[PDB]
């Protein structure tokens, strides 16, 4: 069966229909009308999985896919043209260009936290490059899994773009098929499993994993604006975002000031009780609810610390004077718990960060430009945003991807089209004349 | 032991010395003077492994590395600079750019057919990107392995750039270590193993594997020039070249003409008897001598066919009316055997190619531009060259890589630098002011 589904998609790609640029634009526009016409359903699905509301849904997920769709629908023609290359002395009379072409069948494996985004956005790039795409939605956010399984065949081509539903068993069986590229977003442990399956077929993979994205706060920094931005990004989806400020690094002198401004900003967004605000989200499930909660134990709780097991609620909690060897500083906190670790100097912040796996993101808050550049020039991470948070992943002109444990590969905008296609180097010398190649053929000069 | 060597490099890389662009250039120039001061020895080692003479050693191998070095040394500074990115409406005031940075320790595993180039060339891009490099020379070309293992320590940094000699057991053990990138040039089967090992540490890999590079000769084509060019690339290293025109596909009407024109050029390069020409290479070893030799059995030998077991010689043999199901058409011929397979049309030539694993190269010879374009546009291969052979692999401005079975990743010139480094996206808003982001923070509008 799963095999039959993969076959159906490959044979249809072999038909050559996706070779038409016109076709891709129509499909892309189908995807676009699918979203617009079903915003309500998508929002509702999102509400049932993570308790989002019409606004957080659109602005945090859906609105990003739509910007992607718009960029690529408009630029695709330019992206598809043969890219000319710089000629060398030897190639002055020859054509040297780069030809892009579909890879074939791409597997897009999504995640639960942003179930609509982490599945449809990569797909925009995959359809743009002329590939057939098989979506494997996360089963953890089951409501969106179903919606996508129903919506896709109502708008997309039913032979080229297919949705496979299922948990671990369905995926494992699916990873035995042969794809020309596997896009995966999830955990570092499972990322390994994915790559290992791909090795058996020599298939290339794009891996967006995660880690602990540090957030360095410099003394010379408007702490009011700084903390207003940091709080937004950190509690945005109940702390469940891949490029979220996992923990704060700062000098002990501003330790408490950070705390006050954070809780201030918390009040401005969610009022006195977060559990009252409709804009605050709920944790995905019980297992994660227990693990995030357990991370607050034997810790110095300065704010928050309360939770509601029934609604899978966990109050915007802040922790102070945290021990880097404690569990909140040993695992990626995929929740609303903000630890604050203290470092005596910038040198100290850098050594700290560099003593751990490379993160998907790195943030620096400072008024001193030199501090911003020294942080960047001396650390390594997928992407970076100085004096803000999350935002770098939202710019089409900035490719999104990790390094080391944060993963490999990138994918927003044109970088998506490139990744889901092959870039073939062609040197054309249709000039079968002017054979001044004499010097290359033997016999060798005596 | 191998563990300690890897430790030496990783710690050395942590010292941060490669960061200095000045250091890199000195290590790049050092490598350059190693080549320039030891040409005789390099050629010697090539002679003993593949029976190459100073002329074929330089122009086929050594001279390509020297061009790469010359390009990177001159363009490194510009390649290293942060790359500005196009701003969006929402980011007009901010800084958006891409910062390149070393990955760490890079393992380069080379192949025997071109033992100097296949190790030192990818290394050039690795050193340029500020990484520490560990060379794993092919043991099969034993002489180049001992040469390299002694020359490197004399010119390069003895902590940063280290050579590891060994066969299977040593490489196996060596593949358990953690590297930040693995460059590999070899067979498809071993490529699958290298990537499997890679999976364990989530390390990215550049794989240049092989396949059977087709060569379609069109009717409307100057058969003289064509065959002159094809004979040169095909027999260049006793046929032992990764991008060599593996077999010819043509209309029977010219089946015999090509044969005549090929053997004519053969006379022009190696005289009447190739076993007499000093410009003709010898098969690496006995094992390969036998496999290649056997591909001539049960075949219609239209030229050559003689061989000397003692000197591992195999004459420039041609074969006509070859059956696709015969062993010469089932495996990549890594020798001087050139089969001719007939097809009734261009559409047919295309279907033949697509019905097989993707090749590293695809060559087209014709005077009709439209046939060249229709060919490229309907097939897929790593690279392509129209009306010549091998040549695209020699243009630095042209990235070299495969697709599907021919491998993943590319590595010439600047593309080499990009590949051995991390391209980190940065969004700098040193502007902690003009905070008109109100519309993004909760509570959602009523
Ligand atoms: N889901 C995400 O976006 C995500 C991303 C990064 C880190 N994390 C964090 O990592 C931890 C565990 O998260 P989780 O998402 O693994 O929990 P989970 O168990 O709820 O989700 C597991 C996902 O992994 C898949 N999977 C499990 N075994 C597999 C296998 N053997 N082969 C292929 N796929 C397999 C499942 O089918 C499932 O969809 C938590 O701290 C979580 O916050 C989650
Ligand atoms: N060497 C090349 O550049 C090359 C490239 C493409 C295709 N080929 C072809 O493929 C066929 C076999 O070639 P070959 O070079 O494998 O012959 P070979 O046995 O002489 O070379 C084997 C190489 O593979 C390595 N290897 C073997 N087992 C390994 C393992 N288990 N883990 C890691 N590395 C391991 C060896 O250490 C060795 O360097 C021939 O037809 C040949 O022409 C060779």
């Amino acid at each position: 069966s799963i095999s039959d589904t993969v076959k159906r998609a490959r044979e249809a790609f072999n038909s050559g229909k996706t070779r038409s640029l016109q076709f891709r634009i129509q499909q892309l526009e189908a995807l676009q009308r699918m979203i617009n016409e079903n915003l309500k359903s998508i929002s509702g699905a999102l509400a049932s999985d993570l308790g989002k509301n019409e606004w957080t849904s659109y602005y945090e997920e859906v609105a990003h896919v739509l910007e992607e769709l718009d960029t690529t629908i408009k630029e695709l023609p330019d992206w598809a043209e043969d890219e000319p290359v710089a000629k060398t002395r030897q190639t002055q009379q020859d054509d040297l260009y780069i030809h892009s072409e579909p890879l074939g069948v791409v597997l897009v494996i999504g995640a639960w936290n942003y179930p609509f985004n982490l599945t449809i956005q990569p797909m925009v790039g995959a359809v743009a490059a002329g590939n057939a795409v098989i979506l494997k939605p996360s089963e953890v956010s089951g409501h969106m899994a179903d919606l996508l399984a129903t919506l896709i065949p109502q708008y997309m081509d039913q032979n080229l773009y297919l949705v496979v539903k299922g948990g671990v068993p369905e995926t494992t069986e699916l990873l035995k098929e042969r794809f020309d590229h596997i896009m995966y977003t999830g955990s570092t442990a499972v990322g390994k499993i994915v790559m290992a399956a791909a090795a058996k077929h020599l298939t290339p993979v794009t891996l967006e994993l995660g880690g602990k994205s540090p957030c360095y706060v410099d003394k010379d920094c408007d702490l009011d604006v700084a903390c207003r931005r940091i709080a937004w990004g950190k509690f945005m989806n109940s702390g469940q975002t891949c490029v979220a400020p996992d923990y704060i690094l700062c000098d002990p002198s501003i330790q408490n000031q950070i705390v006050e401004k954070l809780k201030k900003s918390l009040k401005d967004f969610y009022g006195e009780d977060a559990k009252q605000s409709r804009d605050y989200g709920r944790i995905i499930n019980d297992r994660h609810f227990q693990r995030v909660k357990g991370l607050i134990d034997n810790q110095k709780v300065a704010h928050g610390g309360t939770w509601d097991q029934s609604s899978r609620y966990i109050a915007p909690t802040i922790l102070v004077d945290v021990d880097p060897q404690s569990p909140v500083m040993q695992e990626e906190i995929f929740g609303p718990v903000m630890p604050i670790v203290c470092v005596r100097s910038l040198e100290e912040a850098i050594q700290f960060i560099n003593q751990r796996e490379k993160p998907l993101a790195l943030y620096v808050f400072s008024n001193n430009e030199k501090v911003i550049k020294k942080m960047i020039a001396e650390t390594s991470s997928g992407g970076v945003t100085a004096n803000d948070v999350i935002v770098h992943i939202t710019v089409p002109t900035l490719p999104f991807g990790g390094v080391g444990n944060s993963g490999m590969g990138a994918y927003h905008g044109k970088k998506s089209f490139e990744t889901f296609s092959h870039r073939r180097s062609c040197l054309v010398k249709s000039l079968l004349n002017e054979e001044a190649h004499k010097a290359r053929y033997p016999p060798s000069p005596a």
